DNA sequence: GCCATGGCTAGTA
DNA sequence: CTACTAGCCATGG
């Protein structure tokens, strides 16, 4: 598997998911046959054009939330997009917006 | 090669 | 609950 590839997989799989569902780097990761991937799950994430028609806000992380970034928190994006999309988050101690993954979670 | 850097994660504590 | 740890692994200097 080339990563050109790896990264259309992603995307497909990403493309997969409901409004108002969400996934995880991780399960996706497994998803598309790559356990070992979920970092590189979000590079590919991280590695989109803004006009993209892919359902990259409805991709957080494992623990639940939504996850910082050193490309500074411009992601607030992802909360609005989420909330907009009908997803109840609230912020923690350290705002870490937060999502109950039961509820909201994509199971194909 | 080394190293440092991430939209990560599972396991401890 | 939080707060650290291994491990993980492509990527770019
Ligand atoms: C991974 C998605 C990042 C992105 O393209 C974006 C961020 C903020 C606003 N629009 C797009």
């Amino acid at each position: 598997m080339r990563m050109d590839e790896f990264y259309t997989k992603v995307y497909d799989a990403v493309c997969e998911i409901p409004y108002g569902k969400v996934s995880t780097y991780g399960e996706i990761a497994r998803y598309v046959g790559m356990p070992s991937y979920a970092r590189q799950v979000g590079q590919a994430m991280k590695h989109l054009h803004p006009e993209t028609h892919v359902p990259w806000h409805r991709v957080i992380n494992s623990r639940g939330t939504i996850s910082k970034r050193d490309i500074s928190a411009g992601e607030q994006r992802q909360k609005d997009r989420l909330e907009e999309e009908g997803v109840e988050i609230y912020q923690t101690s350290l705002g870490e917006y937060k999502l109950n993954l039961p509820e909201y979670m994509w199971k194909p």
